[PDB]
C-alpha cells in the first residue's frame, strides 16, 4: 500500500487516480430520494441514497430518509452514512438511530462552517433544555460531554415515548475537519477512530454506528473507508493484499460519492498506513498519536 503511495506521490497522479474511481463508480437510480414529496428530505439536490441501499422509516406515511446502509460482508462491519439532518428531519433522524439499534453517532463536520449552516442542531447543547421530536414521538436528552481540543464525546439519552424506553447513545463529534479538506494529520484521526472503536459503538451487537457530516458522503467516506481498511488488514492472512482503491469502489456500491476529493484519497491511504502499525503490534503509537493530536 505505501509502495502503491509512493508511485502515485512521485508521479503526481492521485487526480488521476481519483478520477478514474469516479469514472468506474457504481451508478444506480434513487428513484424515491426524487420523488416529488421527499424534496424537502434532502440537503442537496445532487446527494441522494440508492434506492437498494437506503435505510427506510417504519412508518406507514414517508419511510423516506437520505441514509444509506453500506454493509462491507469481508470487513465484517456495517455503517449508515447519512447527510447532516434538516431542521425537519431531525426527528426522522433519531427514529432511524432508534430502529436501527445504533449505539453510537459520528459527525464530522459543525452545525456552522465558514458562516453557513451545514447541519441542524439535532441534539441538546445545554443539560437543561432537552429536545422532543413530536412527529416521532422521541426525547433526546444531554446527559454529559467531554470536550477535548478537536473533537467531543457527549453522552445522550434517547427515549422512546410511546414505550417509556430509554436508551444511551454515545456522540463522537470531530470539530475540526474542514469540509473538502481532510484531518490535521493521519495522528488526530486514528487518535479519535479508536476512540470511537474502544467505546464499543462499532460492535456486531449493536446496530450500525450513524455516520454523517454535511452531504454524508466526503469525511464520511473518508472516516468509512479507513476504518474499513484496517478492519481487513487486521483480518487477512496478509495484510499487504489490501487494496484500497477497490475497497472505496465496493463503499460506492452503497452510496454515491464517497471520498470528495483527491486529496481526502490521499489522506485514507496515510491513515491506513499510519493505522497499520498498531495493527500489526506496534504498542506506542496509539499513545503518540494522542500526543500529536494535542487532544487536552
Ligand atoms: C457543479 N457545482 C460547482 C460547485 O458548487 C456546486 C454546489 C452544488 S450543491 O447543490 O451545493 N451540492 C453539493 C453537495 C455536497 C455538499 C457538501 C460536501 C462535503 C464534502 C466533504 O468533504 N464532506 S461533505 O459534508 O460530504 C459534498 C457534496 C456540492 N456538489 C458539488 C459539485 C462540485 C464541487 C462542489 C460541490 N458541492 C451543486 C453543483 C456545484
Ligand atoms: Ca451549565
Amino acid at each position: 500500500m505505501e509502495k502503491e503511495f509512493e508511485q502515485i506521490d512521485k508521479s503526481g497522479s492521485w487526480a488521476a487516480i481519483y478520477q478514474d474511481i469516479r469514472h468506474e463508480a457504481s451508478d444506480f437510480p434513487c428513484r424515491v430520494a426524487k420523488l416529488p414529496k421527499n424534496k424537502n428530505r434532502n440537503r442537496y439536490r445532487d446527494v441522494s441514497p440508492f434506492d437498494h441501499s437506503r435505510i427506510k422509516l417504519h412508518q406507514e406515511d414517508n419511510d423516506y430518509i437520505n441514509a444509506s446502509l453500506i454493509k462491507m460482508e469481508e470487513a465484517q462491519r456495517s455503517y449508515i452514512l447519512t447527510q447532516g439532518p434538516l431542521p425537519n428531519t431531525c426527528g426522522h433522524f433519531w427514529e432511524m438511530v432508534w430502529e436501527q439499534k445504533s449505539r453510537g453517532v459520528v459527525m464530522l463536520n459543525r452545525v456552522m462552517e465558514k458562516g453557513s449552516l451545514k447541519c441542524a442542531q439535532y441534539w441538546p447543547q445545554k443539560e437543561e433544555k432537552e429536545m422532543i421530536f413530536e412527529d416521532t414521538n422521541l426525547k433526546l436528552t444531554l446527559i454529559s460531554e467531554d470536550i477535548k481540543s478537536y473533537y467531543t464525546v457527549r453522552q445522550l439519552e434517547l427515549e422512546n415515548l410511546t414505550t417509556q424506553e430509554t436508551r444511551e447513545i454515545l456522540h463522537f463529534h470531530y470539530t475540526t475537519w474542514p469540509d473538502f479538506g481532510v484531518p490535521e494529520s493521519p495522528a488526530s484521526f486514528l487518535n479519535f477512530l479508536f476512540k470511537v472503536r474502544e467505546s464499543g459503538s462499532l460492535s456486531p451487537e449493536h446496530g450500525p454506528v450513524v455516520v454523517h457530516c454535511s452531504a454524508g458522503i466526503g469525511r464520511s467516506g473518508t472516516f468509512c473507508l479507513a476504518d474499513t481498511c484496517l478492519l481487513l488488514m487486521d483480518k487477512r492472512k496478509d495484510p499487504s493484499s489490501v487494496d484500497i482503491k477497490k475497497v472505496l469502489l465496493e463503499m460506492r456500491k452503497f452510496r454515491m460519492g464517497l471520498i470528495q476529493t483527491a486529496d481526502q484519497l490521499r489522506f485514507s491511504y496515510l491513515a491506513v498506513i499510519e493505522g497499520a502499525k498498531f495493527i500489526m503490534g506496534d504498542s506506542s503509537v496509539q499513545d503518540q498519536w494522542k500526543e500529536l493530536s494535542h487532544e487536552d
